[PDB]
């Protein structure tokens, strides 16, 4: 999957759980585009350490939040499709 530059500003309302994942890491707003919730996701990733790099470029989620998010343990980094249907499962387009 490719995903075209003009989706980055998608502009989308995200659901109870994802919101909550957001606002411990970026300011509370009504609307975000894609662009920030990728990056805040990311960054959510990054600064809990989830992400294993070494293990197979796989983040590890299943004794989080972010794992009631998307309903896996694990994913690998590398399934591009699979993450941004899980991300999609958790907002509404505007």
């Amino acid at each position: 999957m490719q995903i075209p530059a003009s989706e980055q500003e998608t502009l989308v309302r995200p659901k109870p759980l994802l919101l909550k994942l957001l606002k411990s890491v970026g300011a509370q707003k009504d609307t975000y585009t894609m662009k920030e919730v990728l990056f805040y996701l990311g960054q959510y990733i990054m600064t809990k350490r989830l992400y294993d790099e070494k293990q197979q470029h796989i983040v590890y989620c299943s004794n989080d939040l972010l794992g009631d998010l998307f309903g896996v343990p694990s994913f690998s980094v590398k399934e591009h499709r699979k993450i941004y249907t899980m991300i999609y499962r958790n907002l509404v387009v505007v």
